[PDB]
């Protein structure tokens, strides 16, 4: 298999192609590839160099497949740590969401949005550091110190915000800050509020109309729930931005040991 390397295992597949775990016969050095535009996605990759983003490390074509190979993330998934209908323990919740806004604010900072926030996405090293992952979906909303909207629909229904279903053009940041609320909810509820944030969905409408008595909201504390309140805003302008998400008192609340 592809240079020194043996593809021992299967991490997950779907997707566009498939994850393996890479041995090195040599050094035992273990790390992950991706068997697989693609162009612009490697691009992408070279430019990320944050504790809680994936690492790059290189690319071999070979005719027809191409092998991207990254940082392994031996812990598995954020997925697999939400239990359905109890979340995970609030102190853990907090970690993960710090460690999320790290690498968010860091993509956003060298002007790149992932634009597929959730948890099968976010990865554990093997000290439960999260990792964003898949920047299959990711692009440039700022070059050369100018902004440009998107246009383009894409994510995944559960975790959208509501503009990229009602907008032509919509601003990137606000976007994935919304997921990252979607993400937060899970992690407290073992739950996703609504199928998508349409008007033609009751779960949407009751939580603009704030009936915070039914599920997921019940499920959640007081403090957390007013940091909810200020992510998942209709309005894309009004919605907190990280900066300020950093000054809420939840997110500065002592829990963990
Ligand atoms: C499961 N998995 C993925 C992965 C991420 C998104 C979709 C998908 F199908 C995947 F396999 C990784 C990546 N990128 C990954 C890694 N680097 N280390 C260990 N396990 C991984």
């Amino acid at each position: 298999f592809v240079e020194d390397w043996d593809l021992v295992q299967t991490l997950g597949e779907g997707a566009y192609g498939e994850v393996q775990l890479a041995v090195n016969r040599v050094t035992e050095e273990a790390v992950a590839v991706k068997i697989v535009n693609i162009k612009k996605e490697i691009c992408i990759l070279k430019m990320l160099n944050h504790e809680n983003v994936i690492k790059f490390y290189g690319h071999r074509r070979e005719g027809n497949i191409q092998y991207l190979f990254m940082e392994l993330a031996s812990g598995g998934s954020l997925f697999d740590r939400i239990e359905p209908d109890i979340g995970m323990p609030e102190p853990d919740a907090q970690r993960f969401f710090h460690q999320l806004m790290a690498g968010v604010v860091y993509l956003h900072g060298i002007g790149i949005t992932h634009r597929d926030i959730k948890p099968h996405n976010l990865l554990l090293d093997e000290r439960d550091n999260l990792k964003i992952a898949d920047y299959s979906l990711a692009t440039v909303f700022r070059y050369n110190n100018r902004e440009r909207l998107l246009n383009k629909m894409c994510g995944t229904l559960p975790y959208v915000a509501p503009e990229l279903l009602k907008r032509r053009e919509f601003h990137a940041e606000p976007v994935d800050v919304w997921s990252c609320g979607i993400v937060l909810t899970a992690m407290l509820a073992g739950e996703l509020p609504w199928d998508q944030p349409s008007d033609s969905c009751q779960e949407y409408s009751d939580w603009k109309e704030k009936k915070t008595y039914l599920n997921p909201w019940k499920k959640i504390d007081s403090a957390p729930l007013a940091l909810l309140h200020k992510i998942l805003v209709e309005n894309p302008s009004a919605r907190i931005t990280i900066p300020d998400i950093k000054k809420d008192r939840w997110y500065n609340k002592p829990l963990k040991k």
